[PDB]
């Protein structure tokens, strides 16, 4: 079932989401199914549960290939609960992001180039991976959603903030 | 003639505009006529020349009444060239702004509560006024456009940044 994506301005995107506690459940599998479906219909590369007004530490992401980010390597399709994230150096990297809760826009956002993330797959198997570049960025971006944070609060150069069809 | 309003992302909104040097001219009157017309069609309370891709220190503003800002007192309809602005105290005030170059959005922006602004009417008569509250805010907002600045770079609380129909 495709869910409605709530847009910036909605208080529900500003919450700190509680943990998932129903790993391996039919309810959770259904929710993640919906998230993948919803992410697909909106052409996202990630999607965070709060974006569909469900207050939980849960995200999905990945693609074989992206139209939006053609140079991006494949990122494994992943559903991740109770994510925690750790930078593996201080090195930052700028890159383009946009948000489905902020349709039509993008900006350049600095993110850690290298991270580790940990959590659980929906069946309850533990996940821990090191990630870099775009893979890392995506997970940081989704992580932010889980703590009530959106990319505009991280823009440093506002000359890069603009509409997709316009930006130059 | 209604002009196209360029949207955030366009480099032309990021320029520092040169002075108007054709006060009292038919060309300038025509340009301001267009600006008032354009501002009217888009339901603005101000509009800055760079928003219609004309690189000049020129702005129009004012209304008898605003649907968008019903509590706002009338601000005199004004066309102002070569504006300069001076705060009259350090007191700041938060209020809602939106931008026609950023359709659909608004945020809370701190502005000087009290200013003086100076410049010329299109016929070349000098204008100097003291202004407060909403009158002041509008002129600051348009002034920003003339130096390559947009309101997102002044947002301090990003919880207030959001879509019009959503914000709560
Ligand atoms: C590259 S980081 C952006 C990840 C998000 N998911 C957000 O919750 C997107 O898929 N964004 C799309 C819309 C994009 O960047 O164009
Ligand atoms: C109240 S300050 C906003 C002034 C601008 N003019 C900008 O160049 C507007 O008229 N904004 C409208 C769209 C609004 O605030 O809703
Ligand atoms: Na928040
Ligand atoms: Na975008
Ligand atoms: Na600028
Ligand atoms: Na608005």
């Amino acid at each position: 079932m495709i869910r409605d994506i709530i847009r910036m301005g909605d208080k529900r995107l500003l919450r700190v989401a509680p943990q998932v506690t129903n790993l391996g459940s039919a309810e959770l599998h259904a929710l993640v199914s919906d998230m993948f479906e919803t992410m697909g219909a909106a052409h996202g590369v990630g999607l965070a549960a709060p974006q569909i007004a469900v207050d939980l530490q849960l995200m999905v992401f990945g693609f074989e290939a992206s139209e939006r980010y053609p140079e991006a390597p494949a990122v494994p399709l992943t559903a991740l609960a109770n994510a925690q994230i750790e930078p593996l150096s201080d090195e930052m990297e700028n890159g383009w992001e946009g948000c489905l809760s902020i349709p039509g826009l993008r900006a350049v956002i600095p993110r850690y180039r290298y991270i580790r993330y940990r959590g659980f797959a929906p069946d309850g198997s533990p996940i821990e991976r090191e990630a870099e570049g775009f893979h890392a960025r995506v997970v940081q971006h989704e992580y932010d959603h889980l703590v009530g944070r959106l990319y505009p609060s991280r823009i440093e150069n506002f000359d890069t903030f603009g509409f997709d069809d316009v930006l130059s």
